């Protein structure tokens, strides 16, 4: 009900694309202060923001309700820590912290002080994932029985950490944490030193324990597997991959093949647009209206636990129970 | 020169998979057909002799080969009777009710110097034959991944892992050998279902290619079908949809003799996306025709020309070992090491 005065820690790509346009347009937030080291780039589009020269200046201002930590990766633990100690709610960009221990510390500190600690991941707000969420919300496939998600690439010259994070994040958000993890990893390309292939099964996710989950990525898929393939009792949705913050061109549309009002339909499906402002609207609804936050920092720790369970599964040739 | 053949039953399997090929192959005579009460074979095979019992096949001194395609419970007894009587034998799946019975039959046939084959016809599906061709020609470069799936959609109502998984596992073993370990996850995804109607199986480190990633899958709830095959290599990929058309044509009563038998259209062919002499190509791959007659042609080449038998009964025992490991992996929530 009171406007969330927001300090933005950096005005590089991420500040200009992921953060400032939505803090600005959202009427429940004020783009109040922006850190720029020497430049005044933000003046042109955001003339009512005040430019400060240092991060500490955001933490020392009692008017600030929220600090967005989108500075370089190495600064994240220190900066989020400074902001929380100063009594500010915090958004940190992925990667949240350099260690799990650090992440646990910050969550505990936020809990102690009654503050929000959110982790920003732009892919949560992309057209493709939101379209999948919407298909599920509307039960277009009937009762869902299978979910598959693959990052297909073709490149010669670790994947489970780099692309697995996004896939695991999205699966946990839709279906909850699994009882167990199977993973098989590969180094498929000659001369490779880190995994360039994985397949992961999340066994019995808490919200939908009967749904079969497959997460995959590979650098040797010259013909791509689907970015999403979903199967239900009434139908299927299959989507192939190419920020993704608007609508999608026809070439990118998924195929929806299902039963609607008792009639079989099989058509390319435009889906719904990306909604990068959704991140901030959810923060508003959480802080002001007490609604569930979709981006709690504990999510990231949960993804890391799954990533580690996947590497353990492969290394030990075992199903890892959680 | 000519293999005199007795067919143990003229039910569906008899009319679809066996009689049309034993008949059209010039190296076989469809000599005798067991029909216990009917005379259904007279219309299409009027030169065959109808007998009323299985014993009339095994006691026939002029029969070289007996095809055991009777109801499932007889198969051990019937194959044993045929072997003891000195005949070469084909058994349909299920080979035997137990593994011990199967091992017994294999040893008996070996002792007597008799052929014991198990009918596994999907080795001659158009799609799989085409896969063998692509691999033979190294079109994908070095293969790194093999996915094989039977996608079905039937949202209403022994398991799928036995019924369809047997075919997929057999194919995978033929190409890549036996795995070191098995992971499987099975499901009953349909309301009211009594047996598994979904499986995913990983055959981990197959002997002949231990770095190739293997996924075998089937489901009765895939309204939009996943590929029948998706193979990936260093240079490219091959992706195929659909199923072999032979069984439908044979069920309709089409005679398999003709030049275009087992052929697929350009639409049915798989997509090959790879590098051929330096250049990227992406096009439908003119495939190998489906050839269920190849099962019998192989039997002839084995018995008459001393060539290797492709379909040893031991192959199905190997397949069953994998199936049992898949069931154990699912039931016990563990990777099963062989
Ligand atoms: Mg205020």
């Amino acid at each position: 009900l009171e406007i969330i005065k927001t300090g933005l820690a950096a005005f590089g790509m991420s500040g200009q694309v992921f953060h400032a346009p939505f803090i600005s347009t959202n009427p429940h937030f004020e783009l109040y202060k922006i850190v720029e080291r020497s430049k005044e780039l933000s003046k042109e589009r955001y003339p009512q923001a005040s430019i400060v020269r240092s991060f500490k200046e955001l933490t020392e201002d009692p008017e600030i309700d929220l600090i967005v930590v989108n500075t370089p990766d190495n600064t994240h633990y220190e900066y989020a820590g400074m902001a929380l100690e100063a009594g500010k709610n915090v958004v940190v960009e992925k990667p949240f912290t350099s260690t799990t221990k650090q992440g646990e510390e910050l969550i505990a500190l936020a809990k102690k002080k009654g503050l929000m600690l959110s982790v920003y991941q732009n892919r949560r707000w992309d057209a493709d994932f939101l379209t999948v969420r919407d298909i599920l919300a509307k039960s277009l496939l009937g009762r869902l029985v299978e979910y598959e998600s693959t990052f297909a690439r073709y490149r010669n010259f670790g994947l489970t950490y780099n692309l697995g994070s996004h896939l695991i994040d999205q699966a946990i958000q839709l279906f909850g944490m699994p009882e167990a993890v199977f993973a098989d990893l590969g180094i498929l390309r000659e001369g490779g030193k880190v995994d360039d292939y994985f397949i992961i099964h999340l066994l019995h996710p808490s919200l939908a324990p009967n749904v079969k989950i497959t997460l995959k990525a590979s650098y040797l898929m010259r013909e791509a597997e689907p970015r999403f393939a979903l199967h239900g009792t009434l139908g299927s949705y299959v989507k192939y991959g190419v920020p993704n913050w608007g609508e999608e061109s026809e070439q990118e549309w998924g195929l929806l093949h299902t039963e609607i009002n008792g009639k079989e339909i099989c058509r390319k499906y435009p889906g719904i647009a990306g909604n990068y402002g959704g991140f901030y609207q959810n923060i508003y609804e959480h802080l002001c209206l007490g609604q569930p936050l979709e981006t709690h920092a504990q999510d990231i720790l949960n993804v890391i636990r799954i990533i580690e369970a996947a590497y353990q599964s492969h290394r030990e040739n075992k199903i890892v129970n959680l």
